[PDB]
């Protein structure tokens, strides 16, 4: 167990009670460094380990598609943890008040949580730190190489972060030890009732079409830790050989479809890398898939961790801020409102088809995700308005939304973060441009539009 994966958030006197794992980002029992580190400290203190999850008040800012996907995986996780004699407690409310009350009520000895560079997680950490007196640690269980160890600053390009991450792969790319169960079972509400009351509160804002029928189709991705492993096994056996050649074709289902599991932490990215590395397939396809799940995935955490305003215009590179400022007063071809973007009522059938795939499946194709956001910048009144519209529609309808990948992905498309300067155009400036005619020369756009009417 590498001590470089764990950081100390607050020092204090350790109590004589159970070690608490404040689970948040990595919702899984297997291949979880944060849960394994909590079990090791629990063994050294001759005390059991407990898992605590907080059902926050911000769930109403999303939809039923994310609430059901997360809770149905937590129901399976509670059974998995119970088989390891590890009790799980699901609190409802503010993490600042619930975690502080749980630590005092249960005589917690040490508090451990997983790492997340998002602003809302740092908001919870500041509140919990102010209300506890026991040691507080955090463990990077989402990245193969810890986010604070891969780079000590913001990396402006993938060609500068790739050699840093690959040089540390021989040290941090390792097999996971088995989660040892608690020696004996130690001393809030049923998740089925929390799911029923939560869905009832989200029903008035459910995405529907004109026939009052729901738009979301929940049979595309089954939630859970067991279903995540089956999707990974199917990708290595059926789709990994053709990933390098068909990853940019939205008409082909050649992607791994692992992002909804990778977002909620239902499967470990280090586990996927370990199985892909030992798989015999196309070397160009393995290099392309490892460049997405390792470089681009962990450089998104590096972008959110070293840029406080990762969701703002100030985080864009200087060349892009100067270019977008010089074209602020350019007359846009079209100006669509948030409701017109949300309903897919633009003049572009390819953009509307990309929005319908987002509304119906909760997972838009990776290639169309770039064209979907770059047209928001082209058809908005300002780059700041384009950021708000792109972040709103991403976090609301994408099953993998509210993720550092989404913010770093939106920043790449609109602000050119981790990109270079291209030919200077009007409105968009030197930001990389994606045209409708360019997509037609890359894939069958007519089949993608007809699939999502
Ligand atoms: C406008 C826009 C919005 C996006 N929204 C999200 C989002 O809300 N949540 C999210 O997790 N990703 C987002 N992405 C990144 C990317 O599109 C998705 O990660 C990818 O499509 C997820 O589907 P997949 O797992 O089948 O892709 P795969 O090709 O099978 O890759 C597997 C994993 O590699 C990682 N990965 C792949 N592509 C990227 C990428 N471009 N950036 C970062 N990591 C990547 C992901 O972790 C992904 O799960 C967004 C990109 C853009 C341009």
């Amino acid at each position: 167990m590498n001590p470089k994966r764990i950081r100390a958030l607050k020092s204090g006197k350790q109590g004589d009670g159970p070690v608490v794992y404040w689970m948040s980002r990595d919702q899984r029992a297997e291949d979880n460094w944060a849960l394994l580190f909590s079990r090791a400290i629990a063994k050294e203190a001759n005390v059991p380990v407990v898992v605590v999850f907080c059902l926050t008040d911000e769930f109403l800012e999303a939809g039923i598609r994310q609430y059901e996907f997360m809770l149905k995986g937590l129901q399976e996780l509670e059974v998995s943890l119970s088989r390891k004699k590890i009790p799980s407690f699901f609190l409802r409310g503010d993490p600042g008040e619930k975690i502080s009350r749980f630590v005092k009520d249960y005589n917690a000895g040490t508090l451990v949580t997983d790492f997340s560079p998002l602003r809302i997680k740092n908001q919870w950490i500041e509140k919990v730190i102010s209300g506890i007196s026991i040691p507080f640690f955090e463990v990077d269980a989402h990245n193969v190489v810890p986010c604070w160890e891969a780079s000590q600053k913001h990396e402006y390009a993938a060609h500068t972060f790739r050699p840093k991450l690959y040089a540390l792969l021989p040290e941090f790319l390792e097999e996971f030890p088995e989660l040892e169960p608690n020696s004996v079972t130690p001393e809030v509400e049923t998740l089925s009732d929390v799911l029923e009351t939560g869905v009832k509160a989200l029903l008035p804002e459910r995405a529907l079409l004109k026939n009052k029928d729901p738009l979301f189709e929940p049979w595309h991705f089954e939630p859970g830790e067991k279903a995540a492993k089956k999707v990974m096994e199917s990708f290595i056996a059926d789709r990994l050989d053709s990933y390098g050649a068909l990853r940019n074709d939205p008409t082909k289902n050649m992607l791994s479809n692992l992002s909804p599991y990778l977002h909620f932490g239902q499967i470990s990215s280090q586990r996927v890398v370990l199985e892909v590395e030992k798989a015999e397939s196309n070397p160009g396809s393995k290099k392309a898939f490892l460049d997405e799940i390792l470089i681009w995935k962990e450089i998104s955490d590096n972008f959110c961790y070293y840029n406080p305003g990762y969701d703002g215009f100030e985080s864009f590179p200087s060349w892009a801020k100067e270019s977008l400022n010089a074209h602020r007063n350019d007359v846009r071809s079209h100006i669509y409102t948030l409701e017109e973007f949300e309903a897919g009522k633009t003049h572009d059938p390819l953009w509307n088809a990309s929005q319908m795939e987002l509304l119906s499946t909760g997972k838009m194709h990776g290639y169309t995700r770039m064209y979907w956001a770059k047209k928001i910048l082209e058809w908005s009144e300002s780059p700041e308005k384009a950021l708000e519209i792109a972040i709103c529609l991403n976090d609301r309808y994408e099953l993998d939304g509210r993720d550092p990948n989404g913010y770093a992905g939106i920043a790449w498309s609109i602000g050119g973060v981790h990109d270079r300067a291209w030919g200077e155009r009007e409105v968009t400036g030197k930001i990389r441009y994606m045209s409708y005619e360019g997509c037609k020369r890359k894939f069958d756009v007519k089949l993608y539009i007809e699939k999502y009417s």
